[PDB]
């Protein structure tokens, strides 16, 4: 039993399925998804963020972006829906006319990943559940349907995780005024008692519905209710003891870190859980502008997910629907991609822990990365030399034997001075696909 | 851009435009026009508290004092309108039938006037504008109208700045039992987070709806929402910098400060700007009861004018109007008077800024006041001396030339010792009216 | 680098070589030491608390109980010392004139344990390093020597961590008033902001003179320099990362839990690293009216740590040494017995994880505790068994080879319905010693 | 009377002797004076924070960088005062046998400044006043002299006003370890209730033995004294109306901000009283290893002053002397030669206030500045045009007469477009020195 405290919660570690599932999709998808458009600026951290929300690239922020009078969007908007068109609009086209759960569901299995996170409400404060705080939500408008316990029901039935995500931080259904400047968000918030309590009702009311694996917050959440957290994680806890809470709440307590390119990405091994998130594309919320040139291919998505999972991370890779339900063929491709390399690679990945060092790199410069599961070393290079003849800079080895590991075939290898080389015959060499991979034992 | 936290808020200080004012109008106007009724007891400060409530000479606290039963109020009320009557029923009474903002700016203006601040909300709690944080509002009863937004922009189009009242501390649609002594208001209020929250977004509704160039005040700040109001003050600043307000909310930020008689008046200069309020009688709203015997005169008016400005201040001066929306012909005369005195005398009023010393006097009592542009110092006497030798106790001038303001013409004056002696020609002193004025270069 | 909020500090986690260290010596020792004496009364947990500080079984409470008068204590020590010595006065006959570190740090090396953690001060205020804030230490008075850091350098030299303990929550050397109820805890404390800072204010220097490998608090702190440990947790784990701190400080964060008999043993496994502590008898400080009756033996010594370990933590057993510095034989035999078996078993304990689950116990009663070392399961019996034929109740084992630890010889075993059978010759039941101990694969 | 809360210690603001001061010197002063030794590694805010510390070009950062072994500083004092010369020894080398307050004052007033602020105490602890709160100090140690009282008496003598420096948020006499990277003073700080009464004591004593008319706290204030300096700032401005404080508390209270480089330097005019500092050189205290290369030139010590007094400002310019009490030759000449400018064009300077805009520049590019007096308008150029026709940009003149500011003589002007065309004759700027000046009405 968990008491509701900080001292008392932080008996409360990490969950065993979280640290050995390393891979997870995240899912933005709202009324936001039906116009699906957004300038497709860059990546966050590149883009100076004095003109970041004037041309903003993530289309879930179209009703931040409407409110900026002649941002692009609302020059797109205009022209497009017209001035008479109010963005709650956008919640009676949402009908997701072809969604099918079970099919996602499928897909995201097939994909390689072990939990599944929908947006339950994002910032514009539109609710995928029937929630009963509030009207505006995907039972009484658009889908006629609730759509976080559905798919609830479709990820569990395929033996996935299911978490929830929540914008604790910011509702647009509470502020006129849009966030033009990073500074803003320091005051354009809810801010009254209402509101944390209604964030409060909400979040409980997630979790008496569904009992959600993960609770992901995000924007922090409303000071007022800070304090009502040590009591909503020790209801939590005390319900589904294995589930779990990011770290965007601002209170002391949480199970695992949250990374993106511009914050907390790590060099080196970290000494606690985290997770890195970021989009197929630039977006997270569907952006009908984005072409494959916006996006990871097959093999950054893979060499990304190896490098945060020798650095002790899951990466949650998001995924941006269409209003009608379907996911566009771009993302569906790399995602089967990701899936493919998976299944051939898994053992390597899954249930893996970090290693002595999580890097290296050979004499021609291809990055390596490891991983380990108790007497094995996963070598997993990001590319496959070319060359038969390979050597790791700055590495020794006390193993007594290196296999290919795809083939298991024996390999041989010496350490010469400060360097490790090893003989890769062509033919495996041949036999992988986007990483070479040696297993060190 | 101002961030929300007192010590970033202290770099806003008092627009220029608040400083160079020196006149406003106030507005005390709401359904307790309509009854307009109050005995005139006397003057805040010269009647005994632990009397004051139960005979209150302000017409705007009738329901505060139809609260106390057999006070003179209720048995008016009982007597006027019977005991059937509910105090709300006088908002589908009030209709404003006469009601011309155009013709109120256009007197505002005509008075000297330079801003206007009308009572958003008073302490009965009816709103003046179509909030839709509560149904009791002139939109909704009686005016079928949005008198704050009406007048907002006659006041504008007459080239005056426009601010508003709004009562913060008192609400009494959120109590039962009426204000007897001075120490029930320690207790007596709102005091839930819901009245907090409703204050916070009524205020952020005027400034979103109205964008005002004051934000006054009164009665304090909801406990509970004093930390809100570094988010208010600071999203109202990066919205409108020449923005300002009051000093009645109990937390440390103001631009200026506040005065009535019993309180906070200065002797000499302060180091602040501030501004004094009282009305033209002895109550805020109308009180039919009030003849010219319980209002100031059109000099008195000039010389707290005078008064107040030579201390660094300008004068709130507030108009009571009656339920149908016409200006009381006692009240209007007033303010015509004023405006006539300003109309002569105002470039020693407007723009300028306190002396080494704001008083002095003559040898038989005259009182003086000064005030100053750069290198003109305006010498205003509260009267008009009838002997054309003046003698002005303790001053001397180191100036090179006294002319008399109005005529232009240079005077003859010397430093006679630790006096002042000028030689003012009857032809010049008849010129004059209510004040005989100088000016020293 | 960690930061002083407990968000940040949530980043460290107990350090691996805690985790694998599994066992630890607590040294009480003091001027409490040179009296050596209490009424062995019993197991806290089991004396009725309302004569608990009357009947004090600690030695180490000497001081308080001595301000009892007509305590047992109190009588002892004015027959024996007399009436007119002070308490205090033990800090001139505290000499330790056979104390050798090197002898101490070889005794618990052999012993087999891992860290050491004496009492750098204890809550009689009195502390054993030239600490710069109180002259009541063992360099001004008594040893005339740095305990603490010859201590320190003994240990390290044997290979083993070094910690401190210290008394941040009593320091009787702040109050007058003895504890002679559970209750009196709750104000009979230093309780000033000097104390506060004298507390923050030592261990910081403990930090930088020794910057030991565990920070363990006892009694809690002081509620005034609770704010403190943030940054001092951030300024000892950035000087050592792999240090670490009890959780006895009533604040949010903590690497590791505290468990004694009646406090916080746990039944099965917790999802967090803890530590059980208890002496070698029934007092902390050495107590020379214990007898063999009152101590542990080397096979309950044993137990205690198989089930500790088995249930994820480290036993942390108390040593009391006499005011000369020797340690008396009982505590020594019982020592070098416990350091005898861990040279034979060592390898089903240290580096040890928990497995599925702690516990078995046979068909007649046999006691069974299980850790893990990757795919090595180590099966160990409370005691040896007498006859060849073992029937283990509810346990199946998937495994494939199990065999006797110590000899390594394969075993015959069947899973028999809910129960696993095993033979094991009694030649081989004969060569092991106080646990049998198998081995599965 | 002031009181003690922020809210009516808002009442106070910059007095008028700042505003118009325009000018002043600092004074880095100290035990660090002696060996007067840095790496002049380049201006704060263009030297990377992950080295800046471990190259510090500030000299008085001399004890944190010797703390920091191997850094040059270390290597440097090893070899020239020895390992075992302890920081603290400078004191007792801290002579200031040349020292002559008087002539410091008349240099400080013959340089144009008006007000002068030493710093009393540095980060290093030591004291520059006999205080009674520590022996490490000017009295009792070293100069065996008040320096503080002996300047204070000097500059007054001079006609000058006498401020003061503390270090409240920094003393290495209550930490051990130094400041590496810039999160580092987010917990090394002396962080107990003790060290906040030292600080509240000590500036305390500030004011009641000078009075200074300047309190210029640096480094934030403790967190637990923050509290107290609500009644420290009411019982300085009761004791001392005209004084002021800075913005460098962390309270909502100051009375000018303060700015440098890389911090809050304004690019336009901004609506409060602020202050620009900044040393001669690199270095605050003095740095023998600076030459004229690494300091700024009579030229543009007089640019920035003009450009901080367009924008409001007062410029804070500092000199470091040497350990024996003089002023290096280099800052005394850069000294002198900005007084003689002044004393040329000190009245485009002294008293004036911000125009309209600070900011201009002629179609070549030439940098123009504006100050104004009134009616009078000043026009400084930053440099001398060397033709006579002068062609600013975005500027037109509604005043009547040009005149050139040194001789007085009427210049020939036109507003031709968006531009203003004046014609100086060569003879008149031959007669300017640095800067053209020229004076609208
Ligand atoms: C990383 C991801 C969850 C993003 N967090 C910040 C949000 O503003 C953005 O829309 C997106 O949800
Ligand atoms: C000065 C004026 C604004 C008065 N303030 C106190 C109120 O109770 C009263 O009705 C009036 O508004
Ligand atoms: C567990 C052990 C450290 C005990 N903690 C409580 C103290 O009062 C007692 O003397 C002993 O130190
Ligand atoms: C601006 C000046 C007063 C500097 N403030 C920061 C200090 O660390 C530095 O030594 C110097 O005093």
């Amino acid at each position: 039993r968990y008491k509701p405290d900080w001292e008392s919660l932080r008996e409360h570690t990490v969950p065993k399925w979280f640290d050995k599932a390393k891979f997870g999709i995240f899912i933005h998808w709202g009324i936001y998804s039906v116009p699906g458009w957004a300038t497709p600026t860059g990546e966050l951290g590149k883009v100076p963020m004095d003109a970041w929300f004037f041309q903003n690239p993530y289309a879930e922020w179209y009703e931040n972006s409407l409110r900026i009078k002649e941002s692009p969007t609302w020059e797109y908007h205009v022209k497009t829906y017209g001035e008479n068109f109010e963005y709650e609009k956008f919640a009676d086209l949402f009908t997701a006319e072809k969604w099918d759960p079970q099919e996602w569901a499928d897909l995201f299995k097939k994909a390689g990943a072990k939990y599944v996170i929908p947006t339950t409400k994002h910032h514009d404060g539109f609710c995928l559940w029937g929630t009963k705080y509030t009207d505006f939500n995907s039972v009484k408008r658009g889908p006629k349907r609730d759509l976080v316990g559905d798919l609830a029901k479709a990820v569990r039935e395929a033996g996935l995780r299911f978490g929830v995500y929540y914008s604790g931080g910011l509702d647009w259904r509470f502020t006129t005024e849009p966030i033009r400047y990073p500074e803003d968000l320091s005051y354009i918030r809810p801010n009254t008692y209402e509101y944390a309590d209604y964030a409060y009702k909400q979040v409980m009311e997630l979790v008496d519905l569904y009992l959600p694996d993960v609770l992901w917050n995000d924007m922090g959440w409303p000071e007022k209710g800070k304090e009502d957290l040590k009591y909503l994680f020790a209801y939590y806890y005390n319900k589904h003891p294995e589930g779990s809470v990011n770290d965007r709440w601002g209170v002391p307590h949480w199970d695992f870190k949250t990374a993106e390119y511009h914050v907390n990405y790590p060099g080196d091994l970290p000494g606690y859980k985290w997770e890195f998130t970021r989009g197929i594309g630039l977006s997270f919320g569907y952006n009908r502008n984005e072409g494959p040139e916006h996006m990871l291919s097959v093999e950054q998505l893979v060499y990304t997910l190896v490098d945060v999972v020798s650095k002790g991370g899951n990466l949650l890779l998001n995924v941006g629907p269409k209003g009608d339900g379907t996911i566009p063929d771009l993302q569906k491709e790399r995602l089967l991609g990701l899936g493919e390399w998976l299944r051939k690679y898994g053992d390597a990945i899954y249930g893996t822990s970090v290693w002595e060092r999580c890097c290296a790199k050979t004499e021609d410069g291809t990055e390596i990365r490891f991983t380990r599961k108790c007497n094995r070393i996963f070598v997993i290079f990001l590319g496959i030399p070319t060359g038969e003849k390979i050597v790791i800079e700055d590495l020794n080895l006390s193993a007594g034997t290196v296999r290919h590991f795809l083939t298991g075939e024996r390999l041989s290898f010496k350490n010469v001075g400060k360097n490790l080389e090893i003989t890769v015959p062509k033919k495996l060499l041949e036999t992988d696909s986007i990483t070479l991979v040696l297993e060190a034992v």
